[PDB]
This record gives C-alpha cells, structure tokens and sequence, in this order.
C-alpha cells in the first residue's frame, strides 16, 4: 500500500464528469474542477487541464495524469507549509501518507488550520490527536473515509486499507 492506491481507494476512479460529495465538479480520481456552479465552466477546466476538447470525457491514462501531478502538488504544498512541514517531517511514512490524503481532499489550507490536532501529531500524541481530529466537519460529513485516514494516523499501519 502507497498513497497512490490509499487515494484510489479513497476518492475512486471516473471518466465522465460528475459532482463530488460537495456537490462540486469533479473528474478522474478526485480531481475538483471547478466550484461554479456551471458545467460549461467545468467543461472548459477540464479541456484546460487536459490540454484538448474533451467534451467532458478523459481517457484512464488521462485520469492517472492529473492524479499523478495532484498528488505531487499535496506534497509540495506541505512542504512549502511553516505550520504543516515540521508535523510531516516528524512522522514515520504510512503516518506521512495519512496527511497527504488529509491535504489531497481539503487543500493545504483547510489542513493547517487543525492546529490543535498539528501539535498533538507532532508530539507522537496519537490517541489523542485521533480524538481531537474527529470533532470536525470533516468527520461529520464524510465519516468513513475520514475513519480510515484518522485510524492510519493514530496506528501508524495501513490496516483501516485491508
Ligand atoms: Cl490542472
Ligand atoms: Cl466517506
């Protein structure tokens, strides 16, 4: 188990677009295209992002493409990150790849503002980290894949994925 297929398992995998949990437009594996409220804007991200007229449709190997560039930016976002970086820096890999997940679905923003839930981690707190991230939005609303992320965390194993 990697990030790549934590992530697949996670958020999926589909050709056409269609909307995300929040009701936004999204494609390939996780891939938010846009907020608007308009397809047609979806529709022309998307041919932006691919390169072509796609006429909302991408191929597999389209899909793994922007998945691949997504999940070097989480990356790069957390380590471009003053409050995220030293947490990730601190943690073992399979802990590391639980934050990635975390930045992939909220945006590097929208994680390093659990700061509570940053120092816990970084001080190797684990239970109490795992307490602590589940009062949250991000738990109410999508609660299972937020139990296997929060389960990796606080485990440091993949098992939340066998
Ligand atoms: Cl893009
Ligand atoms: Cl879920």
């Amino acid at each position: 188990m990697n990030i790549f297929e934590m992530l697949r398992i996670d958020e999926g995998l589909r050709l056409k677009i269609y909307k995300d949990t929040e009701g936004y437009y999204t494609i390939g594996i996780g891939h938010l295209l846009t907020k608007s409220p308009s397809l047609n804007a979806a529709k022309s991200e998307l041919d932006k992002a691919i390169g072509r007229n796609t006429n909302g449709v991408i191929t597999k190997d389209e899909a793994e493409k922007l998945f691949n560039q997504d999940v070097d930016a989480a990356v790069r976002g957390i380590l471009r990150n003053a409050k995220m970086k030293p947490v990730y820096d601190s943690m073992d890999a399979v802990r590391r790849a639980a934050m990635i997940n975390m930045v992939f679905q909220m945006g590097e923003t929208g994680v390093a503002g659990f700061t509570n839930s940053l120092r816990m981690l970084q001080q190797k707190r684990w239970d109490e980290a795992a307490v602590n991230l589940a009062k949250s939005r991000w738990y109410n609303q999508t609660p299972n894949r937020a139990k296997r992320v929060i389960t990796t965390m606080r485990t440091g194993t993949w098992d939340a994925y066998k």
